[PDB]
């Protein structure tokens, strides 16, 4: 029955829904206020330096303080993880598997996973003996057909390298 | 058994994994790629005025090219949705359940949803009875004891107003 967080294999919520302590989605304080596991929480989780490190769910902005939000006060000065508004660079891997571009920026879609993706969800990296027996990033499994990446499919039967099985 | 998608309750997965066309989540092409539904797809899914409005799922940034993704190239000039790096005014609800505060703005965390908020998923926006009849915004549901919220807790047994079931 569960929809969310730890009860419900880690999923998150959609549209900034709340995961509530019990593992359910909604809005309003049964669900963002106390135990609030993802989503637009109230206050927001912590994060950052914060909580050991720990990002925000549902890339949200990490503020100075410590907080996951949006807005200016969440991803202007002072952010320190989820999609600041300052360039975010690596080389360092980059948070929450994004991707580090060929010239040393963090995001997603294809001018940062595509040609020249060094790190992160690069969408065609190739690895095992496909590859000359070349090693994936990020510990993602090495696939059958000598691709990484996580799931099944890579992790399964015929995992090359990783944390198969 | 599903995890993610149309075939998981519209569930996201964590920390920008993909969902594939079968409703797991991942990383590299059988994830990311042809029908990848949310996460951190190559190319990344479209959206805006170039998906009839819809948005970016898990908060990706849609690029003035109607992708969605992270980096300038998406939540820098050209920004159409999600946490571009522009201040988003409203007062005019805001995108993604996004809290209206009271000065105007969209975010999430307290100075957007707490004291004052307008709009989305308010901390604590009183209605019903104990609020002399007032009407959540957003289309959501005032639930017994005279909040605004989503889910069972507020749409359920006990709803005032809104699209109670
Ligand atoms: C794909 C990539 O890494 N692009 C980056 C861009 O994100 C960054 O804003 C800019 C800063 O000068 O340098 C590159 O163009
Ligand atoms: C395309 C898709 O659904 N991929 C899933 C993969 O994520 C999952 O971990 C594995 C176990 O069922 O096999 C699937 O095909
Ligand atoms: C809580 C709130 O609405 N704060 C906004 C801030 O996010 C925005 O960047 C600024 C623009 O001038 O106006 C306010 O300070």
């Amino acid at each position: 029955a569960y929809e969310c967080g730890k009860q419900g294999g880690g999923a998150l919520c959609p549209n900034n829904k709340c995961c509530s302590r019990y593992g359910y989605c909604g809005f309003g304080p049964a669900y963002c206020g106390t135990g609030c596991q993802s989503g637009g929480c109230c206050p927001g989780k912590r994060c950052g330096d914060q909580a050991n490190g720990e990002t925000c769910p549902n890339n949200l902005c990490c503020s100075e303080d410590g907080y996951c939000g949006f807005g200016s006060e969440y991803c202007g000065a002072g952010c320190q993880g989820g999609p600041c508004r300052a360039d975010k660079l690596c080389g360092q891997l980059c948070p929450d598997n994004l991707c580090c571009s060929q010239w040393g920026f963090c995001g997603l879609g294809v001018e940062f996973c595509g040609d020249g993706c060094q790190s992160g969800a690069c969408c065609s990296m190739r690895c095992g003996r496909q590859a000359d027996g070349a090693k994936c990033t990020n510990n993602y499994c090495c696939g059958a057909s000598g691709y990484c990446g996580l799931g099944g499919d890579y992790c399964g039967a015929g995992c090359q390298s990783g944390p198969c099985t």
